[PDB]
């Protein structure tokens, strides 16, 4: 498995849309087949002189258990896009495990508006590219995504009918650990 290659970020994205308020996933498109439990995620992205950081949230819908994460990257000289090393932290942030430099994340943001985003996330640890998700994000749980964001899937080669919708999944989510 191999990330998707046609990845990079919408020139003219205004940053303080992306790095705003909390995202929540309505619609995800995982390539691998053979991840068959179901997601819901959340996460509180912020920038700092092109440093970023971001409180991260996954939902295992079919085993109803979350767990926690912090990623830390410097954006590229591309525009909204930054690839992440990260801590797995407990509910209250306790470290587990801190960063390190085998594994990471990739996230791209392919649009961006006052409601709605639409991004792209690598996975990976060493040579090997683990995860593949593309994501339409809103700010507030099961709000509608916008027009322009619609779009934007269309615009990279998707179809919004093939992701999943999150909404039918029973998410649960913690406001309190992405908040910050
Ligand atoms: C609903 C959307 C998403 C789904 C369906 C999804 C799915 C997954 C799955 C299946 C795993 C592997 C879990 C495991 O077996 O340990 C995972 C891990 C991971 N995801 Fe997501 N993900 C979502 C959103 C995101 C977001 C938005 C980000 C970053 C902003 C992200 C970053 C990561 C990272 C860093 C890991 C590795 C965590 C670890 O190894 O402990 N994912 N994701």
């Amino acid at each position: 498995m191999d990330c998707s290659t046609n990845i990079s970020p919408k020139q003219g994205l205004d940053k303080a849309k992306y790095f705003s308020g909390k995202w929540y996933v309505t619609h995800f498109l995982d390539k691998d087949p053979q991840v068959t439990d179901q997601y819901c995620s959340s996460f509180t992205p912020r920038e700092s002189d092109g440093t970023v950081k971001e409180a991260l949230y996954h939902y295992n819908a079919n085993k109803k258990t979350s767990f926690y994460n912090i990623g830390e990257g410097k954006l590229e000289s591309s525009g909204l896009q930054y690839t992440a090393k990260y801590k797995t932290v407990d509910k209250k942030k306790a470290v587990l495990k801190e960063a390190d430099e085998k594994n990471s994340y990739t996230l791209t943001v392919l649009e961006a508006d006052d409601s709605s985003a639409l991004v792209h996330i690598c996975v990976r640890e060493g040579s090997k590219d683990l995860g593949d998700v593309y994501t339409v994000l809103t700010h507030q749980k099961d709000a509608e995504p916008s027009a322009k964001v619609k779009s934007a899937v269309t615009q990279a080669g998707l179809q919004l009918s093939q992701f999943v919708g999150t909404k039918d999944l029973g998410c649960q989510y913690d406001d309190q650990f992405t908040s910050l």
